[PDB]
């Protein structure tokens, strides 16, 4: 349970740093670290299973980081074998809008991964609210 | 890859057999197909993830089936390994109303189920909408 | 284009027959016009496509008529190939109420049918408002 | 169901040229693609069923494309005869507003093909919410 | 200009005697009153134009004269040779409902008219608000 | 018969003459085409018979087209006699917004048409909704 | 004008025997009132002129009194020429409804009365709010 | 008769003339057809009877027309002798806003003629809507 | 002064009087006190001024009670002569409702009396809020 | 009753003296008409018994006169005695706004006069709504 | 401050006692704490400073104790001499409903106590929102 | 008494010196008249008790005046000792807003003083609604 | 640590029982475990802080439990030396209402731990939403 | 006592001047007295719990003071064990917006001290409403 433990560990690194990806609109390290084979159920998707990477490029381009800021909190990981985990944590968004306001994004999302020749690749991801 | 495909049948099935439990309120065979450390984002958790399976039982209390049909559209199933794999798709529902009249909801769903000692087992899941 | 103001008014005959099968809840003659693997979008349904013809089946129980008195305007139809055809009409639906009021209710439909083994057979249906 | 599978990639491609005429308002290319009796029921002509290609005309002015992406997710297809096809398809378009924001719109679509002069013409389209 | 003051009363004994049909539901006086060829535009057709006279029907069933009183206010003729005029007035609707409370109902009427063998038949009708 | 299509072809054009003169808020064409005791039963007379033609001038005055196209859609004819004639038809009026989204309006008009001297005159409009 | 003072006093009178009638529902003493031609635009006339007394039969049917109290404030009478008078007076209302609350309502009444061989007989009414 | 068809043609014309002085704030027009004893139910005065030309003065401040248009429907005219007379006739008004937009306002209006040393003169008016 | 502020005390007592009359409906004390000639301005007049002791009979018949407490606060009386006097005060009143809860009720007061022939008698009131 | 109907005439003009005080803002007048200790109820007082015309200094302070015409309607007058009396009325008040809008505002006052001296002074006023 | 902390107990005492008084509608001992010139501020007078005991004789009547408890949270006193103190509190009341739910009332009471002949007395209460 | 009556001015005139401070933002008389124990119930403390003569300090700083006028009504005075008093009476503000129109606020206050060292000073307040 | 990581859990047993005892209303176990002193914010206090247990002793009225579920999710405890500690959790509650709806009810939830002669018990608790 | 009233004080002094550290934004001062593992859950957090200081950060980014005044009311202190605290309080903001308003904000808020290594620092935080 100590190389378990360790390899939940690996999932949230991945995972965090597949979301600082994100932030920063990092598109080829999203690409390394998302499969081809990617299914995702997103608010950004209506209801649809949308399958791919295409897909998400769009929200890739233009002003970069807008001085937002993500947490992922308290993660939780499920171990399956040696090469298939899944995570689930919260989502926390703080950014300031149209004047300055401050506020606050919340979304629960869920991350299907998978140790394809050696390093971890998501296959499926599910994100709500 | 056809060892695949008849895998991704078995991922279906059981699945499917884990909504019809639902749909009956059959607590037996879903505690037979829902792990101990299944993890849950679900519209009833309000955001919140849960755990065990403690919770779920508070729905199954009561008069079984309202007569009320839902389908498992269009399954995407991944395969990782022979012990893990996960599946995405969309949960339809059609029940009726007070005044008799008909109705359709829907919900996207997640799945990640884990071969343990020969039987797949639901770990985590993520409803949404 | 007797050979096709013929066919037309044969088209048109075949969807009447359909029209009237759902009216009365008529399965039997339902399934006998509706392809096995026939595709569907409609408002039941979500804004998911439907195939095959157990999710209509749902609709087809309960008593039988009401005071319900369907009827397909102006159908449109444009006939394709060899076995091939399609038809657009607005399905007006004029019913009573618990109060006896009468009310009218429109859909625009179109449906999309194929001639096999000599007999004419609905393989894609999307209704829409 | 090479000759099938053929075809059904075949139809996708013309329907995927059909729509990238839209997206950048290619009336040319458009009414090479849609037939002279070519009928629609769709949001923009409320109820009505409409033919010919001149209403649609309206829509092709006013400079060209903007920040919108637009996609045909999982086309499900129908081969019938000689020349005719019909396919189904879940339509996204991702845009942006006035403040940069990023949104996605849906919709339900319906279209007939048929082969004239060995050419896929659009015959009839069902465009809905 | 005597026999045409006259001619429009004619219009309006005949479109009387048609309203005191339709009031008593006589579907006999209406249909010998109105042409099998009759268009019409009215509120129980959704914005969709009717065609004979079938379609009218479903309201010459039931309760017969429900305590209700209509009125045709000010008509207002036009003549068109010797055979054909319309005819446009107000039609004020008096009736109880629900608990017996008394309201007045009212429509905008159009009706053209046309001596086809002698007697005056209704060819088109259009009815508002 | 052809005497009689052909005739149905000159209410059409003229009709489509007239509708055409409001769009670019032409007088002179509205007036040579509508007769001096042309009643009128529309939206903007909110339920009220209107006499004469001092009353739609009101809307001829300024910036002629708003860049709006309108369609007339499968006129429906009726011949009574040789001098005498009506058409219903569904109007659609497609226009541009202020923040130049585009926007389709719906109405349902009817006509009468008296040939007064050689030339056809309106001399009784319906429009509603 | 005494004469005129006690003139004025009639057309209270009568208008009071009027009112009373209206208030038990005596429909024969209101029809020896009111002229046979009487004009009349109310609220339940929904802005429409009414001629007649058969529209106002509609309202004695049924229960007397009610329970209700209406009152006549300052009746203004004008004199005019001979045999000829109107008067304008706001007309109370105090009712019980449902629970036993008192309520009162509120109309100001314009009445025309014309001397027809001796009898005062209201030729003209105008009620309003 | 004839002699009574003039007299209300008379009144028509007083009556026209009375809202034109009104129309383009003519006063001494509108003192010389109104009696000093004019009483008068409308809206500007809240369910109060006014007394007096004085009260109306201030609708005739400056701003003449305003490029609104008033018209008279159908004037119903009843004749008490040769002195005495009350119009009755529903009034619109199209009226331009801002942003140019077109509109219409509704009332009922009616009006007592009382002629008075050879010359009629309004003792009476009730407006509503 | 002592005889002022004994006339005032006797302005005090009978206004007293009056106020536990309407309280359990005495109309004989009320129409004692109440003049004949008495004038009204009350919420239940609706913005009319009421004359007589008529209009307010309709509120002395019912229950005769209704467990609801009216109190006077700080009356001011002003002294006009050894005949007239006027008094102002708020009137507390306190109620019971349905689901015995106890309400209070305000309202602002103002009477003028008059030693008509030896006693005192109210020949105004206004009531308000 | 000649002298009875002269005090009446005195009452009105001096009330009309002070309401033409009130509105061209002359707090020298008003304090002339109004006694020292004159009691006040009315909107601006929220329900208050004011006391004293300290109060109403605080009105009398801006733009004297704001383009707006108030008009006492139907003026009732109460004689107590040769030196007291009492009067009630509604006062119409129409006024512009900023888009040169015409309104009419309304309330109903009382008021109690009183000889002192020889003078008419205001001791008591009571307006509401 | 030995004797401050003391007197400063007493008047809570005091306080308490007069609170619980009021719970179980002992009016006696309400009286008895309570000076018969007491000044009154509470929502019950909506805005009216009421003076005495009397005023509150209404809220004694009734159901003694409704199964309603009221908690007087950190009073703060104040010592003003020997004979004198005031004190300021939040009063907690928690009460049931029909359906049984549970609720918390709250609102901000202050009071000014008295010694009168060694006993201690309440000459004014406040009490808000 | 005489004595009594002399404390009850005293206090009129504190209190009243300190409302106009209150009013033109005087920061030094109202620490003058506020003793530093001095506890606060007010609108602006949401329920909150205050402490100190801090919490005020944030209304004191601003234009000094903002042209509202501030009536202390009827104040009661209890007098408790020659060291000690408190007293009640309704707050009026008149205040004119952005459009120069004039309003009125209205409050309840309670003041409660303190005779320390020869100076009154304000121990406790509290305000409503 | 492991000494440190099984106070945690001492810790999320004592507060489980505490809701057990809340969730059953056993309130002998709730007052051994929370300190008399014990403060609090909640709902049910309305942003006052409580003292004492008494406040609480009301919820624990009859009707034990309620078919309701509450849950503790991911307890985050504080150590603070051998005697003292916090802890956070976020609570569920699955309640059943009326119509057999099942819905859930969410707070966050802070207590504070004292450990005292051997025995944990709660000195404060925060909770909201 | 003293010792533990003065340790009362130390409480209340850190939980003041951490108070002040966020009013103006001070963040150094914010982190040398937060635990780098504190919890909080409040507002900014949706119901979600937080952990380290990390998240707070974005809040200290801009203009320091906003002219807003904060405070913090009648601090109630729980000493636990040694070296371990808890603090409840209200905390009231008072802000000045736009149009130059005054308004006050009031949240709950209870905060735990952990005296590790000598200097006080929260560990934990709640704030609500």
């Amino acid at each position: 349970n100590d190389s378990e433990k360790a390899q939940k560990q690996d999932i949230v690194r991945v995972t965090q740093t597949l979301l600082d990806a994100i932030s920063c609109k990092d598109f080829e390290t999203y690409t390394r670290l998302c499969d081809t084979s990617m299914t995702c159920f997103e608010p950004e998707a209506l209801g649809n299973l949308i399958e791919g990477i295409e897909f998400h490029r769009f929200y890739f381009d233009g002003n970069r980081k807008n001085q937002v800021h993500t947490t992922m909190l308290n993660p939780n990981v499920h171990i399956i074998g040696e090469d298939a985990a899944c995570v689930a944590y919260v989502k926390l968004t703080q950014f300031l809008d149209r004047n300055g306001e401050a506020h606050t994004r919340q979304s629960q999302e869920s991350r299907v991964w998978s140790k394809k020749q050696g390093r971890w690749v998501c296959v499926h991801v599910h994100r709500s609210t």
